[PDB]
């Protein structure tokens, strides 16, 4: 019985809590699709100075 | 575990950073072509003097 709570114990303190990770997993993805398009935004920017000549 | 880490360490080393190189060649790409006009008005600047005389 001792082992067992011992071993419970230490669970307790390093296991995750995967339903939290695998929410932050997808709002993350969706984040950085976000910041590819947010860069490609950036880049496109700088060219309308090229008609002006 | 050993082979891994070395690998990784390697891999840290010399792999680039693609986005910032994405960046780059955007604005190199919008640089030559305000340079190719640059240098256009460059070779307009003698036809004055053949108005001139």
């Amino acid at each position: 019985k001792l082992q067992d709570s011992l071993d419970a114990g230490v669970g307790n303190l390093v296991d995750a809590d995967l339903a939290k990770e695998s929410a932050k997993l997808q709002s993350l993805q969706t984040k950085q699709q976000l910041g590819v398009q947010a860069l490609s935004i950036a880049n496109s920017s700088s060219s309308a100075i090229l008609s002006l000549f």
